[PDB]
DNA sequence: TTCACACGTGTGAAA
DNA sequence: TTCACACGTGTGAAA
């Protein structure tokens, strides 16, 4: 739990936590106050759960789409910048942390994915997803394979969904159409039809996670992976000499990945909102700052116009941001959360065999759309049962101590109600039909 | 996932060194063409359980012999087949730590137990005693440093002070375990885990440290002390920690007495390359250079292997990790091992918390760590009872509706056809259930 | 050991 | 939207 004087945060286990230790370490020599990181598994979902009973870390780092429910739910403290630092970051990436108005946290870098590839292995990458197969049997007798990516996390496979049509929320009059939903349509019946074919023809194995494709890029045993600027620092240590470029296309049309914006949220509930800022705002958010985390594990193209110039030039982040103008800016409404479950669920279950594509994605669209009952919904149900309950005890408990019927030393209530219908005129036969 | 005839994959914690054994896996590729791929997935010793029982899973996993008992009690596992002559290659008592109602059900790799590693620079006389690490915590907090820290998570890192005073997990007599004798509530227990609550609301940890925690504050130098096994070295000497391992501290003048895990690689039951299995557990890891391997990537700590082991046990940092696992016990394999692992890990983080007192803490864990756990059968016995039980009612109601002619409104619940049926029968029914004649 | 009612949430109505 | 019986397991009685 929070205290006061002392500095905790939660950031994703990918990003470079290290580096941001560093900028707390001299941040502690400033003013001396500690900064402690921390990188717990599933932060994004252990925080919502912990915040409302005032738990939690002092600031939380996770992509734009996570915080709009976060600040549905009251969790996050309001940032208000001088305009004098609003200024100092990109337009748009202030609108990706902007909800009801209202900026709900600091954002950081913007994450798009790119193609990956080994260019000892492979100097010439495919344009498109249809020649991978052929690509992938031409490597297997090398003993390696074409691609290996992310297949447990929806994230990784959305760029070929969306391809050929697949939308998670309609956009239209100036608003998300939190039931207009695009995860069973034909362009994304299309593009898990083709995931799931290169599974079924041994292309790549449904049970790939993060951690198995990381590897099988870093130890060069496959010739492509798909992922983010977090995850060209392990390549650079690894003996890889590795391209980052555009994703292939599908049916013609660009892979259109999700685009997500690195934020920092500061939780409502701690006693250093202040100097949480003093933190974000004149430490992390400065080129050395920045350069500190980005030197961990690359941010991608930072929210700090400052330093962006100097990283935009880097032909990664000219890649990376190619595909995210390809793609669009994941939405932040409370409901992606429910999205994004259901579409993972719909992957990994059309991977797996469990469901055909059409049964998977069909399920997956009214998933999306399911409301979650509030809690008083829960307690209203809960009561109701509890009275009914109640209702029939009291009636049993009678019924034993005033009928007098020819009951045995211990039964139970149905037969006390055999007893009370025969006393009515009814038979009950054994298996409870009853009749007059 | 299945396992395909023809390749073999393993899976192993992602503490020890997976990268090792994917070159042990690498080598065995090459003089016999069949591909071997390790994975290090998240909790693995409860997903083995529950894909293995339909033949899923991989065909080698490798854990601490505590939980293969169980999964052997669920048939999950293939009975180990070395000849004689390879059995003699490994030390008797690590064979002990994989028989299970007299059979072999895993290869034993290596043996495992905590230490106390301290930073030389920070603390050149590490302390003797638990009792004396509060006032050694206040020292080093006045240079922005903490004594200890280590996983307060999982309860494997706790034991060694709940067991020091005399806290047990079961109790052996008459050669086997008393699942129904479980020592997680006697008076050493309570006086482990009150000391160890105590450093925590005397601000020496904090609740919520967990391994990586601890492991980042000791090996950049911000804590003078951990507790953790062997694998934890090789991150150690990669930093610019000048550290030693050496014997636990003792608490109430007794030595902490942690739980001894033997390093194990199962056969899933499922697989159809047993044979490529054991040859590549037989004559590819349990030899020097396949142990060299791995052990070069972590530390393994006293290797089963005897041969292997005489080299190994020329290093200090070995000579303290078994000066600790004499003082320690090894652990159970029977199947009961989960829940009490389970029950114990409630109980130190419910009262590191606050959540619990301590006694209440560890009198939870001691019901829960002794409950016997209802058979496949008990529970579909249960079930069809209950269904059974509505089923009569259901019929009942659904003849009272039919031939009632209760004037009953359109839609109601059973407990207005039941209000009906009793006026019918005499009785008066007031609106909350009260009933009579 | 078996057993019965409690328990809160699921599924599907009915509106 | 509210509502009701289904659902399998929990708590604890009786033996
Ligand atoms: O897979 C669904 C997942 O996608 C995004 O998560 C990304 C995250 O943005 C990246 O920074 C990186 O950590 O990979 C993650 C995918 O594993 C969304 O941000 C997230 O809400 C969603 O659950
Ligand atoms: O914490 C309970 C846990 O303890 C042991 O797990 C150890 C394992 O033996 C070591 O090899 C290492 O990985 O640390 C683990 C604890 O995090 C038991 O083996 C395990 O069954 C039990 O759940």
């Amino acid at each position: 739990k929070i205290e006061e004087g002392k500095l905790v945060i939660w950031i994703n286990g990918d990003k470079g936590y290290n580096g941001l230790a560093e900028v707390g370490k001299k941040f502690e020599k400033d003013t001396g106050i500690k900064v402690t990181v921390e990188h717990p598994d599933k932060l994004e979902e252990k925080f919502p759960q912990v915040a409302a009973t005032g738990d939690g870390p002092d600031i939380i780092f996770w992509a734009h789409d996570r915080f709009g429910g976060y600040a549905q739910s009251g969790l996050l403290a309001e940032i208000t910048p001088a305009a004098a630092f609003q200024d100092k970051l990109y337009p748009f990436t202030w609108d990706a942390v902007r909800y009801n108005g209202k900026l709900i946290a600091y954002p950081i870098a913007v994450e798009a994915l790119s193609l990956i590839y080994n260019k000892d292995l492979l100097p010439n990458p495919p344009k498109t997803w249809e020649e991978i197969p052929a690509l992938d049997k031409e490597l297997k007798a090398k003993g390696k394979s074409a691609l290996m990516f992310n297949l447990q996390e929806p994230y990784f496979t959305w760029p070929l969904i969306a391809a050929d049509g697949g939308y998670a929320f309609k956009y239209a009059a100036g608003k998300y159409d939190i039931k207009d939903v695009g995860v069973d349509n034909a362009g994304a019946k299309a593009g898990l039809t083709f995931l799931v074919d290169l599974i079924k023809n041994k292309h790549m194995n449904a049970d790939t996670d993060y951690s198995i494709a990381e590897a099988a890029f870093n130890k060069g045993e496959t010739a492509m992976t798909i992922n983010g600027p977090w995850a060209w620092s392990n390549i650079d240590t690894s003996a890889v000499n590795y391209g980052v470029t555009v994703l292939p296309t599908f049916k013609g049309q660009p892979s259109k990945p999700f685009v997500g914006v690195l934020s920092a949220g500061i939780n409502a509930a701690s006693p250093n909102k202040e100097l949480a800022k003093e933190f974000l705002e004149n430490y992390l958010l400065t080129d050395e700052g920045l350069e500190a985390v980005n030197k961990d594990k690359p941010l991608g193209a930072v929210a700090l116009k400052s330093y962006e110039e100097e990283l935009a030039k880097d032909p990664r982040i000219a890649a990376t941001m190619e595909n995210a103008q390809k793609g669009e800016i994941m939405p932040n409404i409370p409901q992606m959360s429910a999205f994004w479950y259901a579409v993972r669920t719909a992957v990994i279950n059309a991977a797996s065999g469990r469901q055909t594509v059409d049964a998977a994605l069909a399920a997956a669209q009214t998933n999306a759309a399911r409301r979650k009952p509030s809690w008083r919904e829960r307690e209203n149900n809960r009561r109701r049962e509890r009275r009914r309950r109640a209702v029939a005890a009291k009636i049993y408990t009678g019924l034993r101590a005033q009928g007098d019927y020819n009951l045995p030393k211990h039964c139970d209530n149905n037969e006390v109600l055999k007893a009370l219908c025969v006393e009515a005129g009814w038979v009950v036969e054994e298996d409870g039909t009853t009749y007059r």
